[PDB]
């Protein structure tokens, strides 16, 4: 038979230090080609190796398509092929747009899914995965409204994090890196900076905050590991919540949520799991 493997690359829609990820094409059909820069190569192991042990599918999982590994003359060219999401990441989505209360839920609540999805170990099934680099540019923006969670270079079942995005735990190398919860309430920290990043873009009474990371006003771009570790660490400051959150019912429940999800305590925090409940109850 005839096996179709050529995809045209049409255009570059990232370019980073991991390398570069292209729309493509492949009999007729969008896909995403990430190809990995020497740099990154063993974040290309790792995700084929979990892909290889569980084919992960899920609604709110980037679909998996393809992992290539072509000779070159002088290298090993590495590619992964997923699904194409046009509406690019959330961090991308949320710079221009605003959300109202029915898509902010929407969009977290199918987080938390992707999320529980990862974290829950399914006998006869899947191992129990933690991520290891949650953040708004690794959530991609469906059109039917819901996101689903890329990038599973990092993860671990049962390269660093984003340092902005890393847990008290993992800045004061406390992190017990022998039980597989901590990776899980690590996620969660993350988890809670992503909603509150989300639910700054949700209006209410006529408000929203702009676009901004977690602690942009309290580290410097590119913060250091050390500018990390003094602010969420040495003196346990956490992302600010605007006072016009406690005039909207949805931004209250929100609020209470990312402070579950904040506790220096890493037992202490909601369970993914735990964190689709609630937001099943909100609204
Ligand atoms: C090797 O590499 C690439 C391959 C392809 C590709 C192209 N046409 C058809 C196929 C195909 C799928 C599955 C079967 C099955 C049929 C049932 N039978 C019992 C077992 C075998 C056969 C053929 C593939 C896999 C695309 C690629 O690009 C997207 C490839 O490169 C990454
Ligand atoms: C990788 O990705 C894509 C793959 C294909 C694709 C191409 N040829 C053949 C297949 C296939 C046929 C038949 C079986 C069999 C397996 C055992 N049993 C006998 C029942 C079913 C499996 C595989 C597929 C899945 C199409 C795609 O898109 C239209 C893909 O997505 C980009
Ligand atoms: C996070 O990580 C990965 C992401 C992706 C991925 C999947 N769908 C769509 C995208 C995308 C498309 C388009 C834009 C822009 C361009 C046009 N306009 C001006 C705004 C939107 C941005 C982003 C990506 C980047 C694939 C991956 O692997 C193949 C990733 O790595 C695991």
């Amino acid at each position: 038979r005839t096996v179709a493997r050529d995809i045209t690359l049409l255009e570059c829609v990232g370019k980073g230090r991991y390398g570069e990820v292209w729309r493509g094409s492949w009999q007729g059909e969008n896909v995403a080609v990430k190809i990995f820069s020497s740099r990154d190569e063993k974040s290309w192991f790792r995700e084929t190796e979990l892909y290889n042990t569980v084919m992960l599918r899920h609604e709110n999982i980037l679909g998996f398509i393809a992992s290539d590994m072509t000779s070159r003359h002088s290298s090993t060219q590495l590619w992964l092929i997923t699904h194409y999401h046009e509406m690019g990441s959330l961090y991308d989505y949320l710079q221009l747009t605003t959300l109202d209360t029915v898509s902010c839920l929407r969009i977290v609540l199918s987080i938390a899914s992707g999320l529980a999805h990862l974290h829950i170990e399914i006998f006869g099934g899947k191992p129990a995965i933690a991520h290891r680099d949650l953040k708004s540019k690794n959530i991609l923006v469906k059109k039917n409204g819901q996101c689903c969670i890329a990038d599973l270079g990092l993860a671990v079942m049962h390269r660093v994090g984003t340092k902005r995005y890393m847990a008290p735990e993992v800045l004061d190398e406390t992190i017990q890196v022998d039980c597989f919860d901590s990776y899980k309430r690590v996620d969660i920290w993350a988890f809670g900076l992503v909603l509150w990043e989300v639910a700054r873009r949700m209006v209410s009474n006529g408000i929203v905050e702009d676009y901004k990371p977690p602690f942009y006003d309290v580290v410097p771009n590119d913060p250091s590991f050390e500018d990390m570790r003094k602010v969420v660490c040495v003196d346990q400051q956490r992302p600010n919540i605007p006072n016009r959150w406690f005039s909207d019912p949805t931004l209250t429940s929100l609020a209470k949520l990312m402070k579950e999800c904040w506790y220096q305590n890493p037992s202490a925090r909601l369970t993914a799991l735990r964190i689709k409940k609630t937001l099943t109850k909100i609204d």
